[PDB]
């Protein structure tokens, strides 16, 4: 299932609980960037996916402020969970930093992360 | 926080009602004017609760999974952006809408776009 | 084609000069108002030369590599979007700006945004 | 170098020539979507990359019209070439379909393709 401890290709750790009615709640620890230790995350997932082989849509957010650091930024991940022997969460993400209006054009990074439950 | 909290409408005519908590939480409901959607959907997200004071926006994001007690689109949108405060407050965003797909169709699972929200009263 | 061909300016104040060829080619120059850029840069792209006639936009895209004979930013932007014709013609786009990075920094190589171009005369 | 025949994770074939001063010219054949046979592509790349280990920035466009089909759409790929024993081109892409104004919100797909010169 979605609940568990996940790792992406960068070595970041995503610990999440999927509530029965669609909540995602957990913590995120990034291996890269202006980040240290765990950050709060919240999100949502489709708690009644299609029964045709399709993945389960989901998304979550981290604001990059915790007791250690504040990067004045937030990332959202949007993607789908694909169950099976080697379960996967495939995502695309948007990292927005707070900027002035004149620099808003360069406020948002985009990328893609794939998660599995295999520990580095 | 008082800044973010409130009712907002985007260029499509969608409605965003949000509460910003002291801990960095965003909670509320979203009603989309378009797509496979009807009525209100739960949203949850996070914002920078101690932002820069140097004329920068406040970073934030939130998610809606497009399932409520009336419809299920088997999809989820995330919005990533910044709140720009002041008397004409704005939330400027980019978003990713992922649909659940089969593996063969995963290449076409995700739409991208941008929404600008205006605060109402 | 006559529609796309011309001079266009975006919300940043950047300048796009383009010629649309009968074969679907776009050629021209781009001058950015912002970033690690000065003067004009070559652009090349493609457009749908036989678009739908049913009130839909004309799909198109183009690339600028941010090297000219005056500066090199070691980066490239692609714009993907549609031309909306008529007396107030627009090109509405989303873009991806990739910088060359080391492998360890590749996760932060790409910016995303959106530009709207207005045709001038 | 960039010039050559490349394949992505979907099995699409990208045949390209990198001109000395920054042009990319070639053809693209997609394994998926509303597409058959080869399509014209053009793009640009950094013809004098940094000498610090960094990749070479590049991008290209395909409009999905050829003598067989017209999907009334265009894709742009933005990314970097990474040389070495197993050269790679890592990209993110935007696929815009012509739409009415009211449907423009759903006009643009986003994804990511990785290319190598290894034939399936
Ligand atoms: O530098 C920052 O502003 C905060 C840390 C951002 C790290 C990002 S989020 C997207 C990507 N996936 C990760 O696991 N880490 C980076
Ligand atoms: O069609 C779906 O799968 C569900 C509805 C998605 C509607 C989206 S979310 C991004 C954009 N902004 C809105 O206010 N509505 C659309
Ligand atoms: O800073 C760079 O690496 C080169 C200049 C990039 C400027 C970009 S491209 C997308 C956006 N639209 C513009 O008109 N300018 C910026
Ligand atoms: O369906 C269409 O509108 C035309 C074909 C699009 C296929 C795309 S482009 C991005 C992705 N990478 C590929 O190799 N194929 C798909």
């Amino acid at each position: 299932g979605i609940t568990g401890t996940w790792y992406n290709q960068l070595g970041s750790t995503f610990i999440v609980t999927a509530g029965a009615d669609g909540a995602l709640t957990g913590t995120y620890e990034s291996a890269v960037g202006n980040a240290e230790s765990r950050y709060v995350l919240t999100g949502r997932y489709d708690s009644a996916p299609a029964t045709d082989g399709s993945g389960t849509a989901l998304g979550w957010t981290v604001a990059w402020k915790n007791n250690y650091r504040n990067a004045h930024s937030a990332t959202t991940w949007s993607g789908q969970y694909v169950g099976g022997a080697e379960a996967r969460i495939n995502t695309q993400w948007l990292l927005t930093s707070g900027t002035t209006e004149a620099n808003a054009w360069k406020s948002t990074l985009v990328g893609h992360d794939t998660f599995t439950k295999v520990k580095p």
